[PDB]
């Protein structure tokens, strides 16, 4: 382990997460920076292939877990339906700078998805501060003249909308360390700490893309009524999967995948 992440552990045993994620956005200001014009680059990585000419981009998230590998499972039941393609956020791997703002990270990622899409058709997506990062990115490309077809969000919180979110930052940060695929080492983790800031400070631009909000279906605590949910200010269509935050995109990724074929067609719209 590390500091750091003995450090995280016990932000969220002790119910001290918001402190703990402030130290690590701090921390991170003393790391290498990219600023979206200093020639910075990535590439996406290829997940499945499938029919039709609309690809799904998937944005990583920006849990200190997350990578494209957090779409394993979705693109596995999306095989043979949609072909899918994911973008790295930059800075969770080593040798990666950290965006200096989210404009620098959505030019970079940006210019990937016009190099490797060109003409063709996609639909960008995301899960939890992922779906922030994928809406910025869909935003930055309608400003380029390549808009996505549309967006899917998957259990988004908003600025102003994170209630949730916060009675549970102890019960997430318990629940990342028990789903721990990829190890939370000091590159990631002051990424975490840089990326919500980022996310925080940031507020969405309305679009008018079409917009696929999917929501867990069950609170990961008790609430008294449905103000849990996840929630977006724009127009949008809304479905619910089985599943938590976390087991909506993992154990129930094919439900997921479902409504996403129905979305790109395979319903009666
Ligand atoms: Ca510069
Ligand atoms: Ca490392
Ligand atoms: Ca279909």
């Amino acid at each position: 382990s590390s500091a750091l992440r003995d450090g995280y552990r016990q932000a969220g045993v002790s119910g001290r997460v918001r402190s703990y994620l402030d130290l690590l956005a701090g921390l991170s200001d003393f790391r290498e920076h990219f600023d979206g014009s200093d020639g910075f680059s990535l590439d996406l990585v290829d997940m499945a292939d499938g029919p039709g000419e609309v690809t799904v981009i998937c944005c990583a998230g920006t849990a200190a877990i997350s990578g494209p590998h957090e779409f394993t499972r979705l693109a596995g039941a999306l095989r043979g339906i949609a072909p899918v393609r994911a973008v790295p956020q930059p800075g969770y791997e080593e040798g990666e700078p950290l965006p200096s703002s989210m404009a620098a990270v959505a030019a970079v990622q940006a210019d990937a998805v016009i190099r490797t899409q060109g003409d063709k058709p996609f639909v960008v997506a995301g899960h939890s501060a992922g779906a922030l990062m994928a809406y910025a990115l869909a935003t930055e490309l309608l400003d380029r003249g390549h808009p996505p077809r549309g967006v899917v969000l998957i259990d988004v919180y908003p600025p102003g909308h994170q209630d949730a979110m916060n009675a549970w930052l102890e019960e997430l940060t318990a629940t990342l360390f028990d789903r721990e695929t990829v190890r939370m080492d000091d590159t990631r983790l002051t990424a975490l700490g840089a990326y919500d800031r980022l996310t925080g400070q940031w507020r969405p631009r309305e679009t008018g893309l079409p917009t696929l909000l999917v929501s867990a279906g069950e609170p990961m605590g008790p609430w008294p009524d449905d103000s849990w949910k996840p929630t977006w200010p724009f127009e949008h269509d809304t479905v619910a999967v089985p599943g938590d935050h976390f087991t909506m995109v993992q154990e129930h990724a094919d439900a997921i995948a479902r409504h996403i074929d129905a979305w790109l067609g395979g319903g009666n719209s």
